[PDB]
């Protein structure tokens, strides 16, 4: 029904992140993360707050988000280059079966979804995530999320980059 | 004893197993050659699931760009890099690799155009004080065209509150 | 001489007395680059148009190529050949083509500090001139890098100024 | 013709050759030479041979060898970093003219030609050095010499550097 009230799943251990990798984005709200692939990165041994990474890739340019966990089995991520906060949680994950990975991802904006983010590396075949996003798209400003993987740029010889 | 004194006989030790690069994530290269790498991180990717060559990626992170390879093996412990923006190939080597020692990780790669280095990229994650390292900078310099060969961390940009990205 | 603007700038000497001078050997350098090196002065090929001069220093099979040509307030204008980057060198002295031999210091600034330092001579560093360079050259800012470039060479095989 | 057979004009004194530098090689047996100026350069102060040494430059990597006078008309070649002699012989000179400066040299091994250098510094218009060429390339061996100056790499604002 609204942004505040979705599925909030415990955050998985990096590392079964980390054996997802790479995911491409099915679905996502904001044209941002169109044609976009998620790597996900442990912290620098020399890090002190320990603090793991995500990257968005498209094509050459990319978005990087530190996180750790908060309340409520919440993300909070870091954006490197503006130092912007954002508080994420995870409508479901299904990651490491033995049909691959997939998980739903959001922010609100109160009731609102803010962003949306649907990433898998077996082409979106997870029963979950088909009712997921009709779930999602239910939710104030869920009307935008849309499949984010057509029409995206030809590549030259690597599977997941361009 | 005696240095190696062109590109072509520089060290070819065996690529490590991706898991020990994957362990080592993310460096930082210390001494590059061209300017494209400087201020930039490292990140390696295992192949996508659906991948059917099954190559490995290498992120070459500069902020808000990023430059990507796959790479798979090749003889003479090359691995052949396809850069995924303009389907370039290159081979590379690894002049030497000390992955996940106690002291953390470093390594130093390179590509030759014939007996000239083209391309140079020492990384760590330890900031830099593997003396393999060190040695291995002083040798590469020393090949044809290895003068360009500089280090590439100062004066990059200042951080918004992640450690190894900005 | 207490910083790099304000050292001293002689005039370059004819191409000649260089090339009368080739080869040489830097005794004293500031970066690492230019270490266990020879210096080779070449003519303008006879088809160059702008019958630019060239410096080649040699270390082992490694060349770096510059052509020069004489610019304001006694500079030499290196243009490097591999990338068309330009830097402005002085000569803090020359003394070329002396009884006892070749010697010269030459430098280049990052405005008030030495960026690179160059002495050559041929005759193994006897040149008093080149002392007394060194100690002033090495109070500049910067000019505390400024190092002897001839320890711990590699072994030759059989050629006097070549390896 | 064999190889050792080939003329052997006498090696003019230095000064002719410091005269015509630098060279480039139009014609080159292996690909060695291919791209290549030449640049010779007298003895060190204090050599105590005196020998004087000819540069062979490819972009960024230069060929070291010091050379002195042998029996009939050789010029005996000490690579500098492998201690290897070589004993050439010149098919012709022809320094400082006033279309400048040409001369095609060799090496042997018995009959076939080792190694084969053309070098000038007039654009490859001296008739002496086509003449040269033809007969060089009926000697054993002497069919892989070829032309050394097509498609070398681009320059920066050097005209005999790169
Ligand atoms: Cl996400
Ligand atoms: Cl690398
Ligand atoms: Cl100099
Ligand atoms: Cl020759």
């Amino acid at each position: 029904m609204t942004c505040d009230k979705l599925p909030k799943v415990p955050v998985p251990p990096l590392e079964e992140f980390i054996k997802s990798n790479p995911l491409q984005f099915a679905y996502v709200l904001t044209d941002t993360f169109d044609c976009t692939t998620r790597v996900y990165v442990q912290p620098a041994r020399l890090s002190p707050n320990q603090a793991a990474t995500a990257l968005d890739i498209r094509g050459s340019r990319i978005i990087t988000n530190d996180f750790v966990g908060g309340p409520n089995n919440s993300a909070i991520l870091n954006n490197c280059t503006t130092g912007e906060k954002a508080t994420w949680y995870f409508q479901y994950t299904n990651l490491n079966t033995p049909n691959g990975s997939s998980y739903c991802a959001y922010t609100c904006n109160g009731e609102e979804i803010a962003e949306y983010k649907c990433a898998n590396n077996n082409n979106g075949t997870d029963p979950l995530q088909k009712q997921a996003v009709e779930v999602a798209k239910k939710v104030p400003n869920g009307d935008k999320i849309h499949y984010a993987l057509d029409n995206c740029p030809e590549h030259h010889g690597c599977f997941a980059f361009y």
